[PDB]
């Protein structure tokens, strides 16, 4: 057999020297430095591959791309029938309701790092299955159910190695694209002089060439996310490296994190090392400011006018307190006319989730089943824009089992399609 | 070392003897059955055992013990907050949404088996967090954060071994009650109809459940719930319980085509309750006048014996009651001695629910749909609610506190 | 995006008609049928693909093929560095040490469905770690080091969907081939004997497992076995190839009482054969006379058909065979029509007793009885043995390799 | 009810001051820091308990304890059966062949930090089934069937947070012990001048204390092993510590790492720091010496005279070329003489199952079923030294199962015990 076979170093570095998707994507390593750690078989990754290539035409196609963060299958495919384009996986819903340790957790890599692997493969599971239920039931209404997967990477659970491995078993699990900070999560000091602590600048360069080894190693076009946290961060980890010299304010606290100059500046600074090596780029911010975001963009695209951008939209910010509704109405086409080609809630999922069973549940704890019948009535009239889960034994697959069943029994005839 | 030393067949025997719990409880099998399967240690299980004495204290206790499917921990947390007593662990939306294979399945027991007492344990971990959190902050809010999980078995998965090591499973991750139904929902035919198995049959179901919480030393409540309603078809003619209501055909799988209804029911939860602590007729149509005849019939041989009941998620309750109805049904129920209650879909339904609609809302016009759902939240906290402030509602605090109890150099609040 | 786009139902069937890998394969469903069940997008299953290939091949290429049982990455790397060509995964060692449970398992489908599964995973994930390692060092001594993988599918655990979709797991898992049995073990008599199904519910499991393959596009290999020989009853005489067999006695629990031997097992054989592309007969004894006649019998209507032949584990091979007739067993059965033939339990032993022969000498002589296993090691490495050097075994250098490629100031060997 | 009402600070500071269990045992944290950790409910945590209990009894009333690295629940079984009273479970064993991500793996702290506790729970599972069997068979050959388990912690995946969240983990799975080592192996620098690195002395103490901290908020008196990693490492990440300082050379790499003069006397002052949190302290040494293993053992008892060492036996050291027979076959006994309590072969387990199946396999490629029963007279042999695993059946629990069908089947009846 020659399934799987490894394609050569000459036809790698053909298409990373042709395919506009590798134009600005600077590889410090070589194709055979690659084709080196492939063995005898490349297994082919599907999704991941549809995936990243779906999200990199959107990202250029559409105004921009918008994504809730989900944190169980059903979530996704709910989003999707609403009619998103992305799927975004929060690596904080997972510490919190959705990892392999059981436990519910702060965000602080606290979860066994196979975790958002693991949700991955499960959203892509949960789409391939409505995907099967609208074909063998003739519904065109959604024209991609296997919409990209934007992961969180966090900064990869430890060093060099414990990023490419993360990057590979996310791939494995079929994500489309997947983001990498430059944080220590893991050593976060909260006391009063605490705060996030950076690593150096060449470390995260380390991170994201990681990364996009491991993608290459596995032949996807995986799309590399850089997210750097020095607007608000305090403290990063050495002084070793020049470009992060102008920052380091000269005390070193009692644990030995060098305190730093933190803000828009080497956000801007972090941001422009990154940019070889990343396909989007991401200032953490925790207040949304259509301002800062301006300021950030240009100074970005002054050196690097074709770069990408992110941006998560805070779900803990008061937005009505601090925003009126026009600026809130218009924030992500504003956003998306700066260059941020991405944008997304982190925490959609964990705030839907907690509000609609706190309601549901106070409701029952008081009137039983008239609080359900609320729920159901609401259900009832979202049929309307497309809703279908009021149907539950066909939304979770039931239509698409008996069809099984009634292929394998010879004495039972299949309906045409 | 003496920790975790078997009890005697002596003290075994006295506490079924002499215990209230115990009154009204059929064993066909010996004390020295159970320690002969207990090794030279026994694990103590905390939670299944505070579970299982909570659990059996309410039901009896108050008017009625009422749940609502939980298929995340989060969704636990809420329901104990927002005030309710017990969580309900559904398997359908464990098929549907939270099972170890990853994927979506109708309910089937397609799943691997050891899921549900993984969604047990996660539920657990999550309402140990919750009541952590709250010691921290001195939240006295929420009596008792450790509600009693009852969970979905299925049929077991297979024959009487892996009903015990179901039960085992769930017992290990502390469940507090688990129900066990009489179909094989396997060979369930699709052209057909549930297939029923033999009334002894499920009573080699219940025998096993209650041989594997005697094994691990705690009182789970058992539920034993029979699909005799709607099923059409049965394995077996072998049993003379189930012969009255066999017509005779055989199928091409060799099944035996069966009446079925209420009279089947009647028949089968009398047979039933010597080896259940609750009885549970499932049912696809909230119908009081079925709930009552059927109580009655059963009342009628065990007037203690209690019963459970899933309030349909799929009925249009509305279409077809009015608001006074619907408002009293939960009531009139338990006044009929339905003493568990519970809705199997509430979790299913609310998280896709408010998933679509907040997805659609954002697809339409972005940040303006988020902003509504927070406002909404925002609202939520006068009755309580909490994951406004999300970072203490996943641990922020409570980690932030150990790690300043590890610090030499910080000092950490006191109680 | 194009990728993972569905073939159409013409091509689908086509390819049976014309490809010689069907010939002697009967689908009972259509082509239509499977690309109904394909949605949008059919994912790529390289592994499970090239290993069912490569199994084809060998089967066709070489005088047999076999294996022995493997429970760890670490057995299959030994295996295929060795010299085998192909790798049996017992689900009986699964049930015994390493199944997702954590729990220690007789031989009756009691650990969780999707174990198996994950432990074909990680035989490939093993197998490709060695090919990466042989690689970046220049190692040609092994050909393949992605040996095909034969796998227990038990009987499904369950009915007809739960036969698909641990087909289909396994598929994904990367396997080669897959075996599936026509007894009940989850109603395995005790008092007794094992439980057979009727025929057609197994050529229903075949199908089912066939079914699966095509929609998952992997020509998988399919072994059907029947465990007619020792079965003493059945579940239902319905089935009127059963029927013969049948002594009209039925037990309390309503199974039937059946004679059991190789007619049966020819008889049932027969049955399979359309839906199988391997047949094995569960023994329990090995014997060359059962063997030629069960092979004849079914060669005389199947020419073609392949057999399949398990070498006991337990039986005292030599207290009753002198060693020449132990030395040519696999080469007589191979002439035969025996072309895959395996010892489920050589993990088992193997690892059993590796760890209480060093655990023992270490007990009473502490470091001197390491010293001998690893003087032992030493040894070995003259046939090849390359596991003395550990962190190379594991993949050092190559996640050396890895990091020397990130890291911009070191410069990565060239091959 | 009541069941798992938790103990009052008094309660709990009594037990610290008048067992004889924490003489020499300092916790930094005060009782109340516990209680205020526990929540409502403590869960009893059975076999961790009593696997810490016996496993400081038998430190203190054997010569020593010696172990061999199990990766398997069979192989476990099988080593006390062979007459062992101790496991020890190899971090290094699951990242090769044991471990959640289903990938082989270098000994780099690269698999999901879950994996050693699944183990742990396995491991238990399996002797549990060996002492079922026991039982309804009337076997009293083995005394203790439940040994306790010794589990390899590695560095705790990440901070504090991780060390804690590993140690709970493990408890709750039913280990008795667990070592903890003083490197970041995820930062090894694999180069000419790299090496292992070592992380401040004031870190690996918050490491200890929060594994301390762990065992007293879940209720069970934990055996606490230190290892440090100063015979070799070359790097550490941080001088902030002056106790580090003296071994401080003043060059700093291009990464950030700190180069520190290594070897005994580190290790020396390293395992003096860390006796105070630490029930047992072991140096991680390259090449077994018994008078290297005096040395230390004497320094570090001058200080603290009832300090008890732990000991690995190399399973890479050529043992046949630099030692006699005679002084390996006294090799464990010295030791013990010098303080050595827990001596163990880490990865005993890999080299018997890698050797036995390619010695196996290799005979078959060659000679079918020959090989096979090479293998099985051995076994039949071995029943007379107390073999039991060629009854395969039973071995499993067979008859366990048997007697549970048996048990449930009203018309069938149980055999007396
Ligand atoms: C809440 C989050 C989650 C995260 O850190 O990924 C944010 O606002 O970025
Ligand atoms: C091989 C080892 C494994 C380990 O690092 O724990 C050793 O010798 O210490
Ligand atoms: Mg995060
Ligand atoms: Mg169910
Ligand atoms: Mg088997
Ligand atoms: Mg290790």
């Amino acid at each position: 057999s020659v399934v799987g076979t490894p394609k050569s170093a000459e036809q790698i570095q053909q298409e990373w020297d042709t395919n506009p998707r590798w134009k600005d994507v600077t590889r410090t390593y070589s194709a055979e430095d690659v084709v080196a750690l492939q063995g005898s078989v490349v297994e082919e990754h599907t999704l991941a591959r549809r995936g990243a290539e779906v999200l990199w035409e959107q990202l250029h196609d559409l105004e921009w791309v918008n994504a809730l963060g989900a944190l169980t299958g059903n979530m996704a495919v709910q989003q999707v029938r609403a009619g998103l384009k992305a799927i975004y996986l929060s690596g904080w819903q997972v510490a919190g309701d959705a990892n392999l340790s059981g436990h519910t957790y702060p965000d602080q890599s606290l979860y066994p790092a196979n975790s958002v692997p693991q949700v991955v493969r499960r959203i892509n599971n949960a789409l391939q299955r409505a995907d099967q239920i609208a074909k063998i039931e003739g519904d065109t209404s959604v024209e991609n159910w296997l919409a990209p997967i934007v992961a969180d990477g966090e900064a990869g659970f430890g060093g060099a190695l414990n990023v490419y491995e993360l990057q590979k078993a996310l791939i494995a699990a079929g994500v489309a694209g997947s983001h990498w900070e430059d944080q220590l999560a893991s050593e976060k000091k909260c006391g009063h002089l605490g705060g996030k602590v950076l690593i150096p600048t060449q470390q995260h360069i380390r991170t994201l060439t990681s990364a996009r080894l491991a993608a290459d190693v596995a032949d996807v076009p995986t799309v590399v996310i850089a997210r750097t946290d020095a607007e608000a961060a305090t403290l990063i980890t050495s002084d070793v490296d020049e470009r992060d010299q102008p920052f380091i304010t000269g005390e070193r606290t009692r644990e030995g994190f060098y305190r730093t100059k933190n803000g828009i500046e080497p956000c801007i600074a972090r941001a422009k090392a990154y940019a070889p090596f990343a396909d989007l780029i991401w200032m953490e911010t925790g207040t949304p400011d259509l301002e800062a975001a301006r300021q950030f963009s240009e100074a970005v695209k002054a050196e690097y006018p074709d770069q990408m951008l992110a941006y998560n939209c805070s779900p803990s910010f008061n937005w009505k307190k601090h925003l009126d509704d026009a600026t809130i109405a218009k924030f992500q086409k504003e956003l998306a006319a700066m260059g941020f080609k991405f944008q997304f809630i982190t925490l959609a999922g964990f705030h839907a989730l907690n509000y609609s069973m706190f309601d549901l549940a106070y409701g029952y704890a008081q009137n039983q089943m008239s609080a359900y019948v609320e729920l159901q009535e609401r259900e009832f009239a979202a049929e309307e824009r497309g809703y279908t889960a009021t149907k539950h034994q066909r939304e979770v697959g039931a239509g698409y089992f008996d069809r099984i069943a009634t292929t394998v029994d010879p004495n039972s005839s299949t309906t045409a399609l």
